[PDB]
């Protein structure tokens, strides 16, 4: 199995990164993807990645930090894009929440940066939160000329879905799938994600999931949960989870041209 969505740099893994890295690997998780959500960031992601074995990282400008976007910023994302920790341009799209960026700065550093992935024919790590008729307008004249995309932490409809994955697009499940209250729809779609574009996250330190037990005081999630939510999709697939996490496993290699053992 394999986390396509960890937030490492977050403050909350501060003090014990170094076991939580090794808990997940223990645990059976494959590889991480730190996430990248503005320059610095992303900068720090590509640092930590180095200090790992089956770490990689993305490098980019989170919709939320779209209003930091400069002329110097293409310039730093292609330097740090040029190292091989990082697979991806990312986590960039869309979010409708207009308080931390107005549509129009989303709208720009979006374009920006799948322009910055054509340019280097490297995949994108993307996000859509309440957006996806705006998000795929923009994606439409840049998308078949980068070797791949995954939607991570998706929340959309089953409709939505589809949309996507008839694009290429890979759909990323994080543990919001196993709240009963909020994650019903999410789990109702769940089994007609095609098996070859499903993706797994945890999005920690984020997204702890609520059927977890035992949880932790902290309330912070860790890629060492990954297995459990591997185990949750399977069952709710009707699936077996080594099989699943083989063919995600695959999914991920074909998607971010990466190798990492079984």
């Amino acid at each position: 199995m394999f986390d396509i969505g960890v937030n490492l740099t977050s403050s909350q893994f501060a003090k014990d990164r170094d076991d939580v890295v090794a808990c997940a690997f223990d645990a059976g998780v494959n590889g991480l993807l730190i996430t990248g959500t503005n320059l610095r960031e992303s900068q720090q992601a590509q640092k930590l990645a180095r200090q790992y074995s089956s770490c990689w990282s993305t490098a980019g400008v989170h919709p939320h930090d779209s209003s930091q976007w400069q002329a110097a910023t293409e310039e730093a994302i292609i330097e740090l894009a040029a190292q091989p920790e990082v697979v991806a341009i990312g986590e960039c799209g869309l979010d409708f929440n207009r308080n931390f960026s107005t549509p129009e700065e989303q709208e720009r550093a979006f374009v920006a940066q799948l322009r910055i992935a054509a340019d280097l024919n490297m995949p994108v790590f993307m996000h859509c939160r309440d957006a996806h008729e705006r998000f795929m307008t923009l994606l439409e004249p840049w998308l078949d000329k980068l070797p791949g995309a995954v939607l991570h932490c998706f929340t959309g409809t089953r409709e939505e879905m589809q949309a996507c994955v008839a694009h290429g697009i890979y759909i990323g499940i994080t543990g919001w799938v196993c709240d009963e209250r909020r994650g019903l729809e999410l789990r109702e779609l769940l089994p007609l994600i095609p098996a070859e574009k499903l993706l797994i996250e945890t999005d920690a330190p984020y997204l702890l999931p609520r059927d977890l037990t035992p949880k932790p005081s902290s309330r912070r999630n860790e890629p060492a949960h990954l297995p459990h939510i591997l185990q949750r999709i399977a069952h709710w697939r009707g699936e077996d989870a080594a099989w699943l996490a083989a063919t995600t496993d695959a999914n991920v290699k074909t998607l971010f041209g990466i190798a990492f053992l079984e």
